[PDB]
This record gives C-alpha cells, structure tokens and sequence, in this order.
C-alpha cells in the first residue's frame, strides 16, 4: 500500500521528542488544520532488500494494517500515514502522561489495588485485540502509557504494534521475539507462536506491578533467557511476605511453559483476583 507522499511539514508542526525505538523515533506533534495533537512515529525505511538497517516494507505495512484495524480506550489508534524516500510516518494518538515503566520507576512497588486497576486496563486492551486474533508480541511495562500520570488511578493505553501480527491460524511461524525479560518459552524456543505468547508477558508484568523485581531477569541476555525456558522463578519472601496468596495464584497460571495450559484472556477476566533483539 502505497501512503500520503505530500510534506508531513506542511501539515503538522513537530515539538518534543517522546521517546525512540530501535525502528523509530516518536515526536509530539500539532495538526495545523485542527490544532489537535498527535505522536508522529518516524520509522526509518530499508534502502536495499538485503540491508539490515531500517525496517522492511512487509513489516511496515502489517504495523500500519493493524492499527488501521483498532478503536478501542486502552490501545493507540492511526489517524493518518505519510512517507517519503527515507521514512513512513504514522500519525499515532498522543499518550502525554509517559510510559508505564517510569511512573513505576517512581513508585517502586504498588498495592494489590493499583496493580489491579492498572491490570484491568491492559487486559480490557488486550481482550479486544485477541478478540481480533491480533498477538502483540511486546508486552512490557515501556509499552503501556499513561493519558495522565497525575491522577490517582491513571488511565493506559497499549503502544508499539512493530511485532504485532494477525493469528489467523491460531499460531504464526516466523522471526518473532521481543524483549527478553518478557518473552514466553515458545518464543526462547523458535516454537509456533499464538496469542498465548501475550498470555504469559502480562504474568511477567503482574509480578513487576506487584513486587518491582523481574521474576526471569539474569545479568546477561541468555541467562535471563535460559531461565524463561526452565521457568526458573519464585516469589520471594522479602518481596511478596505480605501480596495475597490468590494475586500469586494469578501469576503462577500465566507463567506456565505449555501455551495451552496458560489461562487465556477471557480466563484472566473470569479469575478470581480480577473478577469484580535477543542477542548480545
Ligand atoms: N502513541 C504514543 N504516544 C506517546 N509516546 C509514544 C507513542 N508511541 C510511542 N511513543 C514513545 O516512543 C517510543 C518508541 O515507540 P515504539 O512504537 O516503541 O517504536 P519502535 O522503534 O517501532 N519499537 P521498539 O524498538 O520496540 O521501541 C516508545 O517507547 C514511547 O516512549
């Protein structure tokens, strides 16, 4: 699919620069027919097929074809693509209250409570985008932002759908693997891959909302990634002495190495505590 090739210049001024990616650089903008704000993600083009550098087309379209596809509170949505010989530009809804992990940076550790409310939002999210047979692939604290972090309970959107795919036939078999803190064992193991692979990150996340310690993190890439494989976790004392033993009781049905054994996302909505790149 070809996309808006006139000067994005022309049409949005650019201010602070909100973050950056290993594909892109994301910027604060301002529509000028509408005075309206937006985050331009500038994800850079390939300028050969057999480079390494920047992003492929194919990669660039399915990132574009899913966004297209979403309307939902808890997830980001496109409102316009342009490119030109260098880059694509996505015109994403702004997140102005700063990424999960930073408002956790500050907080160390939550109660049951804030964990939960922040945990209900990302499921709702992700709820939807299963609904769809949309897998997002990088689930991770970096990729949840707040609307407001100056709020009691501060309101989240899911971001960086540069590993999502369409599960079309229930698992997909291609170059797929997020951050290794996060990844599922089917991902360590270059094993078929479904929506389950989700399943397993959002674990990862409640044991980082709940204790501000990473259940699978070693000091080097492998070993954290060994120790995914082998599921080599525990809830220490020190950190979860006093978190209900029903909050562990989530957490250990989504840290299991069988994706279908894993609870999915409607069985996290239904449980108990919640019913009301790799190389070095
Ligand atoms: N819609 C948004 N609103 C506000 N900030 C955003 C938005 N989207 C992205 N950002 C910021 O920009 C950073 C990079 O965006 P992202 O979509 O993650 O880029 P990427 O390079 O394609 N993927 P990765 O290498 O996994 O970060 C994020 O970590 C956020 O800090």
């Amino acid at each position: 699919t070809v996309f808006r090739q006139e000067n994005v210049d022309d049409y949005y001024d650019t201010g602070e620069e909100l973050g950056s990616g290993k594909f892109a650089v994301v910027k604060k903008c301002r529509e000028k027919s509408t005075g309206l704000q937006y985050a331009a993600k500038f994800i850079k083009k390939r300028r050969t097929k057999s480079s390494r550098r920047g992003v492929s087309r194919e990669d660039i379209e399915r990132e574009v074809s899913i966004l297209k596809e979403i309307q939902h509170p808890n997830v980001i949505t496109l409102h316009e693509v342009y490119e030109n010989k260098t880059d694509v530009i996505l015109i994403l809804e702004l997140v102005a209250g700063g990424e999960l992990f930073d408002f956790l940076a500050e907080k160390e550790s939550l109660t049951e409570e804030e964990a939960t409310e922040f945990l209900k939002q990302i499921l709702n999210g992700v709820y939807y985008l299963h609904s769809l047979q949309i897998a997002h692939f990088d689930l991770k604290p970096e990729n949840i932002m707040l609307l407001d972090r100056n709020v009691p309970k501060p309101r989240i959107k899911i971001i960086d759908f540069g590993l999502a795919h369409k599960i079309d036939f229930g698992n997909e078999f291609k170059n797929i693997f997020g951050t290794p803190e996060f990844v599922a064992p089917e991902i360590v193991n270059y094993e078929p891959l479904g929506l389950e692979a989700d399943m397993w990150s959002i674990g990862v996340i409640t044991y980082i909302l709940l204790s501000g310690a990473s259940p699978f993190l070693g000091d080097t890439k492998q070993e954290t990634l060994a120790n995914v494989s082998a599921v080599n976790y525990e809830f220490e004392d020190e950190y979860f002495s006093n978190t209900s033993a029903l909050a562990k009781d989530f957490i250990r049905r989504l840290l299991v190495k069988d994706p279908k054994k894993r609870m999915t996302i409607q069985d996290s909505l239904q449980h108990p505590w919640i019913k009301p790149p790799q190389f070095e």
